[PDB]
């Protein structure tokens, strides 16, 4: 399937569309980041990103988030199906006015804390990274939604899901759409 | 066999034909969704979709359904053989006037819902998704056929099959054809 | 060997030749159906299909059958070696005047959980057998009842018997012996 | 090695040369049959086939034989090394005047070979031997009975004996010695 | 996925971007060294190198370091995620004015890991690395050596204060070409 | 490595160069035979063949030998490293005037139903090889047969005296086209 | 990963650069020798070879050495990091005036090494004597001086390698290369 995927990749790049489908792992993040940088070098025109993901590696979500924020082109974010954990972090990288959702999309902002591994010598090092990461994520979603970090931290549990209309009221989604014609470019 | 599939993919894309054959899985959905978006960026001309599928993952059929609805080009839907479950969901995405069938095609609207897997903490969440999905599927097929959601729900059990003529009377199929010359484009 | 097959695929498409060789499975059906539709989008010119198959999945044969009938180009059907079961179903999709065979080709027609679900599965097999009886009746001019009586065992035909039965129109050894529809 | 074989295939097609090397199996037959048909659709010009094979599956040799006979271009047959069993069946598909051999080539015409369907297997074995005898009879100018009497497991022909037998037209050492029809 | 990786690498080269992602191994050194030399043969225009690496083989980092220093184009270094060990050696090859980091990047310096001769070779490599990082940061070799005895982690702001990172950025628009 | 080898093969064909490296097996024989026939269809110009092989299957070498003799272009034979067994048979297909060697090359002439008939075929093959090398070197078949009973190694200068190698060279400029 | 290497080789061929990076093995030698012959067929223009190798296969270095000597284009040799064993033999194939080194480069010129043992012995002697003469000719030292140094592992830094005759010039920029 590599040959088919490579061919679809090439065509998707030519039409400035990026797909984040399924679990976010290092292989996807590596491909998505390069795609974004390639597209940004080709033109400043918008890039369309389609997200339908149940979660994945947070460092992989972080890489995509950082690349979206880094490049000059605006990323038009279309969420569908489930947008959970690493997928929701990715979704939040786009500017508010460019965040769309289909009517049936469900959003989960909680990020799994992950597992520790390594020497016990450096447990203090592990502690501060846990605190730092939670505080970073709270600020990201607070800034993305207009909520306070405390509200984000309080609201964000393992089972706090938002449907598309709830995500609009919460500040995560700008507009619910069913057709690409309903997108308004900046 | 990747090289053959990639070459046939390239040619099929150039003639705006998409094939949904066999079980609808995540791998099929990723490819089909990208094909549809690629074709829509190239032009607004119609896309031909050929469906012959005994079922599959409802979430994968749902992704293709959403993409058909999202893009601007009209999808010309030709059903052959068996059009069941996830394949019938895909079939129903096209506008009524663009839904064709071969004489021997059999349609099953029932969607199997089994296969739930995950933490026990998410037991309540799984309950509501089952209810929400059944209600969405009833309304999708009601809008596609002109039946009420209650009539769809009453009728569409595991053993409720429609032949091509019954599917036309039911509102699912617009025209039974044996030749591509019998298609009338919108 | 994928790269070699892919390049031979590309050249065969350019000369409008499709090869159905070996067991008919879902993988072949996916490829042959795509090839037929690609060729039909390119032009209405005839398509040459070479069939040498010992059998396979009937539903996969059905997909190829339906595609042959659906597209506008006429499919010129050349049978070699064995034309059996799913392969004979594919062969029967072409118009009679376009059904050729080599002299040595042999043709074979043959019938394709709990106690409740086997009963429903039975009714599906009966449905499939009766549809196949009618397809071959229409292709040969025999009655469905005759097809059904002959096909409850392994009914093998040599090329000359296949001509007499109505399945094969003309026995040939050279492509020069093909007459395209309308000359 | 797929990429190498595919690039050489493309070049070989452009110069109308087909190679039948090693054991004749289903994969070789599929490739060779397609090449022959592609070349025939491109032009009626001759096709050069180089055969060096110890044998293989007869259905595969038969497929190549049938394709050689079916297409319009004449196949120029150059045999080297060992041309045995399925390989000899392929070689015999070309017209006599187009069958060449290198000096060291050895030819073997002998072809090797559910309880319910035992009667069917028997009849196919008889049917196949009879087709092979007549194929080689026509190709050589011998009678089918003479082919049948002579061809056994250890009946090898050298190039000079194969010329005398009617199998080979001319022994050559250079491609310049080929005469096209 | 080789076909996908090959296609993206090619498009990235055409826009003069090099990705150093994941573990630094011999295969990466082979590829990155070639990419750098290919880009240098095409023009003297800057090259953008994106580094996110949790570590790897120091000798392979060294090959990339030497190539960065040798070619004529300036390498613009953008660190993100982790810039550790061999990856930090690669990062330090760029001129200070061209070393950028995202705010969340963390940096790790650490000493590399008959018997006497191998010792003398390890010491030589440790001494070479101390001086490389001393010259890159403005710290003394003794400070580099003392800090790197064990795993010395720096966040982006600490890395700026240390001399490893010149400027913290979130946008490519905050890069200035030299 | 298929993609790299396929790339290098393509460029080598465009310059009429064929590389015979490593074990001589059926796959290599098929490729080399096709390459030679492709080059012969394109033009009658010379073909350069580079042989460095530790051995392999004699029938696979025999196919390459036959093709070299059959095609119209002259094959210019350059031996290096090891030219052994199947590789030596290939080497011997070229005309004497076109057999070159590097100074360090070593050459090895290695000999290959019923048990009786399998014997007679091996004897048939051995005798054919004796005559091939006899004609290529100017030695008698009996001398060849006796020398190849064991593992008969020759250095490049011994190979010249033996008649297998015509000229020892270090530069391609020392090649004279016939 | 074959595709990545294949694409980079294509680009490297166009800019006449050949890489000997990492361990010298047989698969590397096969590719480099062919590349050199392809580049030689394209033009007589110089070829740049970048050598940064800690060692490798004894016979594979010779293949590259022989090909460098065989082709007509002059090979511009740039040694970096460690140039040891097979890498040093390859390095020595270039003309003296075309042998460059980075300031930190280290060079090691010493090469590591059933019935008839006598044949095995004489080839070990043959190889050591072959190598002594190659490095003697490449540096201007005597074979006996070379032979004395190659008893164990005798390392040279860039400045030591220049005085020894192995390296012509230490450079830091490609602009410092002077074509012949």
């Amino acid at each position: 399937h590599g040959a088919i995927g490579a061919k679809l990749m090439e065509y998707a790049l030519k039409v400035r569309k990026v797909f984040v489908t399924g679990g976010v792992d290092e292989k996807m993040a590596k491909d998505v980041v390069q795609q974004l940088h390639i597209l940004a070098s080709i033109s400043d025109d918008p890039i369309y990103m389609f997200v339908n993901s149940p979660g994945g590696h947070v460092e992989s979500g972080d890489m995509i988030f950082d690349a979206i924020r880094f490049i000059t082109p605006k990323v038009i974010m279309i969420g569908s199906g489930s947008v959970a954990s690493a997928g929701a972090l990715i979704y939040a990288a786009a500017d508010k006015e460019n965040r769309y959702s289909l009517p049936n999309t469900r959003f989960l902002l909680h990020q799994p804390s992950g597992g520790i591994q390594g020497p016990a010598s450096n447990i203090e090092i592990y502690r501060r990274e846990i605190v730092r990461m939670k505080e970073r994520l709270d600020r990201i979603f607070a800034e993305a939604t207009g909520q306070t970090p405390e509200k984000i931290s309080a609201d964000t549990e393992r089972d706090f899901w938002l449907n598309a209309e709830e995500a609009v009221q919460y500040g995560l989604v700008n507009k619910i759409i069913v057709s690409e014609r309903e997108i308004t470019l900046p």
